[PDB]
């Protein structure tokens, strides 16, 4: 229905705002663009499901997220990809892991404070209906 389309539109507006807020944070600059294979030729061979905030915006605009649950799975991928590709004790890897965990924690904290649980439940019920 048009009411269900309105619901998903509101979801996309909400997710674009959350994503924008993460992307303008200087801590999260490394997560804003795909890894350039030049710098990191082994990336695409180790990480099977690359994810970055530009890819998340693209997915929002392609109507790929019908729930906040599905969006947070891609935020979790940004975090787990960084924990897997950068696992060493050296400060460069520790800095990326801390920034990845902070992205993930920030996204979850914004959603906890600003997402209505009944709006998420409605999205989940429309998604399951199809
Ligand atoms: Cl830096």
């Amino acid at each position: 229905s048009m009411q269900e389309e309105d619901t998903f539109r509101e979801l996309r507006i909400f997710l674009r705002n959350v994503t924008h807020r993460l992307a303008i944070d200087k801590r999260f600059r490394v997560f804003t663009k795909p890894v350039d294979p030049d710098e990191v030729p082994d990336y695409v061979t180790v990480i099977k499901q690359p994810m970055d905030l530009s890819s998340v915006i693209s997915k929002i605009d392609l109507h790929k997220y019908l729930t906040v649950k599905d969006y947070l799975r891609d935020i979790d991928l940004i975090c787990s990809n960084a924990l897997e590709y950068n696992p060493d004790r050296d400060p460069g890897d520790r800095l990326i892991r801390h920034r990845a965990c902070a992205l993930r924690d920030t996204a979850y904290a914004i959603i906890k404070e600003e997402l209505d649980e009944d709006f998420e439940q409605l999205c989940e019920e429309i998604q399951e209906s199809r």
